[PDB]
Formats: C-alpha cells, sequence, structure tokens
C-alpha cells in the first residue's frame, strides 16, 4: 500500500554533503575509490573566504565535501555580505559536528519543486528548522530542517550549475573517471530509538512506511509518492550475544547520525572489479566475504534470474543477492569510510520491477540475514 | 664553516606526524600521490581508544597520520592507564591545532642517541618543553620541545617496530607502492620573525648556520654536525610589489608553521613521472612549469652535469635545476597538500658532493629565483 501523502512536492535525491577536517584529502580519496569525476568547487580561487567545497559527480550523484577555513578570513563580514557559496555554514557548527562524529554526512539533500513551501510545510508539520530558505542568486532556494542527530535533511529547488557561486572544475584537473555508479538509492540513519524518529520524520514529510519482504536491530524505510526517495531508519535491538552494531554506532559516532549510503550501479559486476583493484592504493576495502556454501546456496535461491557465470562473478567480487516478491537485489557493503566504526557505503543494483524501474526492486537485503547465518552455519559443518 | 655544536648526539630524521581530522582519508591519499606503502597502524584494532595512527614508508621516509577519537571512548583512562600509544597524543591539543591551522605537521622527528639526555639538554638550554620523556615497554624514549608556532622538536631514542603498540599492517593492506622517494631531506618552518626564530632554536640545539650559494622573504638554514638534519627558517619581507608568500602563509594558517617537506628521490624522473599521472586521480598537482627558454638557458648553467635529453627529460617533468660550488639539484613544488595555502612538498635529488653525499649537496635553489625571474621575463619577450 502506498498512500501518496507528500505533504509537498519531492523529485528525487540531489546530492550528500559531508562536513570534513579536510576537504581536498576526502574529495580526492573518494573521487580515485569510487569513480567519480570532480565537478564544481567553490573555494579561495572562487572568491569563497568561508569554506572549502568540491563537488564530485558519477552519472546522477552528487557528493559534496566541505571543510571551513580560518574564520579569521571572513571576520569582517556579515550574514548579508557573507562570501560563503551555502549560506546555511557555519564554522562553528562544522567544527562542533566534525570534533563529535568524525568524517561523515551532514546534509541529505532533496530537489523538490519549492523549497520555500516545502520547508514551510515541514515546520508547520513538526519539523525542527535548521536553516530558513535562501535564494541564491533569484535562482536556486535552499532550506534545511532537522532529521535525525546532526543530520539535516536540504531542501533545493531550482528556478529553471550545481549551486551559484560554484565553478566548473578545469578539464585539466577533471579526469572523467567512472566505475558505473549512477546515483543514490538509499540513506540509512541509526538512532536510538526507532518509533520517535518515524514519528517525526513521516510527521513534517507525509512520507509513507515502504514494505519490506535475532540481528541486533529493528528497521523501518520511509518513502516518497513515487517510492524513489528512501530513508530507512535502523534502532538498536540491547541483549543480544553478539553486541548491536547500531549501538557500536551510536557509541562511537556521540549518537545518531547516518549509518550508511546506497549507490546504485548500472555494472555491479565493472563497479566491483574497478574498486577492488584500488582497495589497496587509495580506495575502499569491502566487508569480508560470505563462504563458498552461501553462493552454492544461491542455485536454489535465484537460479532463475542469475546464470551457473553470473553466480560465479558475484563470488569472485564477494557480491550477495536477495530477493522478494517483485525483485532481486545485488549488494555489497565496504568497510567504514574513516577512523570510525561509523559510516559506510553500500554498492547495488537491481533486478525486476519494469513498468522505468519502481523504487525499491527487491527490498534491502532482510533475507540475507538469515542466509548468512546458514551459510557460516552450513560452511563450518 | 662547520663548528660541529650539537648539544647532544642527534642521528637522522625519524618521522613526521601530520595531525589530521579523519587520518585515514589523509593517509590513503598521500599512500597513492607520493607511492608510500602503509607500514604500521596503531587504532581500535591494536587497542587504543584514544587516537588513530597510521604509518606510510617509502625507504627510510616515514609520515605518521593521527586523529582523535571521540573521548568518550577512553573517558574512563588516566595517564598511568592510556591505551594511547603516542604518549604526548591529547585529544584537545590536536583539535585545537586542527581547528586552528588545518591539515598540517605537529611533529618532526629527529632520532637522537638518548631522548631523556637530549630533552634535559635541550630544556636547560631554553627549549620550551612540550612533553617530557617517556620510555614506551622499556625500550623506545620519546620526548617533545616546542620548534616554532605549534610545531614540536621530537626526540626518539632507541635501545636496540616503528613504535610500542604499533602493529605492522597486513600483506593484504600493504600494497608495495614506491615512486622512488627515499628519506626527508629537509623541513621548513614559516615564522614571523626569523632573528629570534634562529636564536631560540640554535640555541637550544646547537645546530649551525648552514652557508648559502626582491623575492618576499629572509631565510637561514640550521644543521646538525653532520649536515644531514637541515631545518630551514623564512620570515615574511614586507612593502614588495607582489604580496609576499610567506606572509599568505601566516594568515592562512594562524601563525607559524611548517611549509615544505623536501623529499629526496633516488631517481627524480621517475618520481615525477609517477606522481604526474597520479595528480587528476587523486595525487597531488605540482606548480606551473617554468618556461621553455628556463630549459633553453639550462645548458650554459648546467650542460656539463646534465646531457641534451636530461635536460629534456626536466623541461617534460617540470623540474626546476640549480647550483652552487659543489653540486648540483634538481627539485619541483607541488600545490598545497589541503584546502589551505600552508604546507607544500619538495621532490629533491642532488647530484655531486661524493666523499656517501655530504647533506645539502647543491643548496636550496636560491639561484633558481633569479633564474625564474628572467626566465620569466625572457620568454614574454
Ligand atoms: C531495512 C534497512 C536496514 C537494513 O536491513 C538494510 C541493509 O542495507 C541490509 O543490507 C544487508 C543485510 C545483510 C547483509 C548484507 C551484506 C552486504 C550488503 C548488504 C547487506 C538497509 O538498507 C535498510
Ligand atoms: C633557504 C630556504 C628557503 C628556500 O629558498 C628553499 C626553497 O626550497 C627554495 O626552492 C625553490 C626556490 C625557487 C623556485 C623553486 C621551484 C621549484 C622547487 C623549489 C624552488 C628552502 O628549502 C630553504
Ligand atoms: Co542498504
Ligand atoms: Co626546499
Amino acid at each position: 500500500k502506498n498512500p501518496k501523502s507528500d505533504k509537498f512536492k519531492v523529485k528525487r535525491f540531489h546530492h550528500i554533503e559531508f562536513w570534513c577536517g579536510d576537504a581536498t584529502n576526502v574529495a580526492r580519496r573518494f573521487s580515485w575509490g569510487l569513480g567519480m569525476r570532480f565537478s564544481a568547487k567553490s573555494d579561495l580561487s572562487t572568491g569563497n573566504m568561508v569554506h572549502a567545497s568540491y563537488l564530485l559527480t558519477s552519472g546522477d550523484l552528487r557528493f559534496l565535501f566541505t571543510a571551513p577555513y580560518s574564520p579569521s578570513l571572513s571576520a569582517g563580514e556579515i550574514k548579508p555580505t557573507t562570501t560563503a557559496s551555502i549560506p546555511s555554514f557555519d564554522h562553528g557548527s562544522c567544527r562542533s559536528f566534525f570534533s563529535s562524529h568524525g568524517l561523515g554526512v551532514r546534509a541529505v539533500a532533496i530537489e523538490v519543486e519549492d523549497a520555500e513551501s516545502a520547508f514551510s510545510i515541514s515546520v508547520a508539520n513538526g519539523a525542527i528548522p535548521s536553516s530558513p530558505p535562501i535564494v541564491l542568486n533569484e535562482a536556486v532556494t535552499i532550506a534545511e530542517v532537522k532529521l535525525y542527530g546532526d543530520v539535516v535533511l536540504r531542501y533545493v529547488s531550482y528556478k529553471a550549475e550545481f549551486l551559484p557561486g560554484f565553478e566548473r572544475v578545469e578539464d585539466a584537473s577533471s579526469f572523467p573517471l567512472d566505475y558505473g555508479i549512477r546515483r543514490l538509492d538509499h540513506a540509512v540513519g541509526n538512532v536510538p530509538e526507532l518509533g520517535p524518529a518515524l514519528t517525526y520524520v513521516a510527521g513534517f514529510t507525509g512520507f509513507h512506511q515502504f514494505a519490506e519482504f535475532e540481528s541486533g536491530l529493528n528497521s523501518a524505510v520511509l518513502a516518497s509518492n513515487d517510492e524513489m526517495v528512501l530513508l530507512p531508519i535502523n534502532e538498536p535491538v540491547h541483549g543480544t550475544k553478539r553486541k548491536s552494531q547500531i549501538q557500536t554506532y551510536l557509541e562511537h559516532n556521540e549518537g545518531a547520525g547516518l549509518q550508511h549510503l546506497a549507490l546504485m550501479s548500472e555494472d555491479i559486476f565493472r563497479t566491483l572489479r574497478e574498486m577492488r583493484k584500488r582497495s589497496s592504493i587509495g580506495g575502499f576495502d569491502f566487508m569480508p566475504s560470505p563462504p563458498p556454501t552461501y553462493y552454492q546456496n544461491l542455485k536454489k535461491r535465484v537460479g532463475d534470474v542469475l546464470s551457473d557465470d553470473q553466480i560465479k562473478e558475484c563470488e569472485e567480487l564477494g557480491i550477495l543477492v536477495d530477493r522478494d516478491d517483485q525483485g532481486t537485489l545485488l549488494q555489497i557493503f565496504t568497510k567504514p569510510l574513516g577512523d570510525r566504526p561509523t559510516i559506510f557505503i553500500e554498492i547495488i543494483q537491481r533486478v525486476g520491477c519494469m513498468m522505468y524501474q519502481s523504487g525499491g526492486c527487491g527490498g534491502f537485503g532482510k533475507g540475507n540475514f538469515s542466509e548468512l547465518f546458514k551459510s557460516i552455519e552450513e560452511y563450518e559443518k
């Protein structure tokens, strides 16, 4: 069931903003590890005395990396005279966020029809305001409300190139890397209490619950009208034998925050080949692969969707496969992106639900909890 | 003249420590950009609840990248019960350093015969103490004094593998990158006032002035007895047409700090080929090359040291060449390593002064100020 209860018109995920200590080094690492090209910048070279912001793109996926300069460079500015290109930026907020949480996602940005209306409707329906709507160069409006922890949901709307004040990056500095990643599929938060978080977010967005189908968590998924904006939220389950990974996250992150970003690839085999070649030369590492019994058991589960050779390629790359009543999901998790065991990335590709492909085709991998446990048991014996 | 006036026995540069917001991303970027392998770690996986520290090596060059975890993970510890592997580390100091200066060098570490004696002699001769001598696992002693700004000179002495508590990195995570870099040649500080800085450092070390031979600076070089530890210091010169790059550094760094690290290569042509191939795929960018007239003028200057083809290879790679009365220097500068126009890297190789090669053979490139200016003028006409 989909009541289509969005309280304002939502289009698609627009960008993810990471708050960093040094945006240059994080952006360069991510560019090489994920195959994203440098697309836009706002920094000292573009007249921005407040923050350094670098935009990477792959297909429709946009990752923004921002860090503050010394406040002394902008000490004479006031908000009406700011050289910042992102008017919600604040030196103290950014330093406090990074000191508290380490490297991580500050903003989940969605494109909407009208960011001023989305902000007003959200706040009228219980959203905690974070940054009021600001019109940039009479062309783009940006507004922010609190999502969970210190993560904001950012609304962006365009009258008609990322944001005014950003400059496109010179071709010499923009190498055309591409490992096949094409868009953000879902963005997942970890919170101490699922119920209150769901009530808050669904309360102000009108997003509906997306149907699914002891592992240490309870989860639920909120979705926009066309189910292309997908926001799962996890809470810990205490008392289990193995300590909840959600609780570990909350301890190391100093509270709620974004847990994982799931990036859709148009060719997950190519993406994983390219990312794994780079794991030990500056890129990203991947979680340990399931034992061969898991891929043995794939034949009975997905043998009508993947050939034996396609199953063998999943095994060579450590890819997991799940399936619900509508489609099939190929997925894999990276190790944490930075020093703390907090945020990580998921690479996914979905098979089925062709109408365009409907959002969330194949679910989120819930079936891989039981399958992985059984697979470990079978491999031991 | 070399009075050999060192007040304690100094061996060689040992390591450089960067203080970071996220050590993982900076270390991974530097590893790929410079061709340094991951050699040792001290982090949550090794029992360190205080800081994440990753060691990269290339030859004898050691770069350490350290960032703090949440203080909550170690809130029950006291110094006698610390899980930190570097006992001088402090969460507040590291966060304050990074907020003030951005990504940069916290420690210039030199190996000495006895770090406790070096500390005592230094402090008795005016050094400002920063961290007292601490013996680690009855095997290594570490002590720190203030050098300039918030940079420390770290003394390390070994009874007889980086430091106790560090674990060697698994072969799967240690890809054997190598672009030819072999050791740290010199480490250069920028200060507001050269005279007081020189008097302070030479006062407590006994390091002597190393002989050299409007550009916006005055400089001098301090050297150990065998002239293998080389510490140049720059001050700005005000009033010039073009604004002093030393003054720009001090403004963006919030005061004195380490300006550049000069890394010796055993094959500068190979190093630059490898680094330039990676500039736009996660590595380091280089300063704009001199015009072809500069390489035209190289024949009259160094035609007895470099063949025409070797001069052509210098031109293809943007390498500069200087020469004094004893040797020849090949050198090139990177663009700043992070967001701020502060720290950068120099790659160098020295030709001559064979006895082993004596330290500082060929100078530091002072002749390239006049040569570059004349070269720009000639290229214009
Ligand atoms: C409903 C929420 C909570 C999560 O259940 C879901 C994860 O993404 C699950 O994904 C996986 C579960 C188990 C094993 C995996 C192994 C590799 C990659 C993903 C795996 C999230 O997105 C939406
Ligand atoms: C005495 C101190 C002050 C500096 O004069 C020296 C620099 O390293 C100079 O180096 C260069 C000067 C001019 C042009 C260059 C172009 C490329 C690479 C290096 C170049 C430093 O080490 C020790
Ligand atoms: Co997921
Ligand atoms: Co130099």
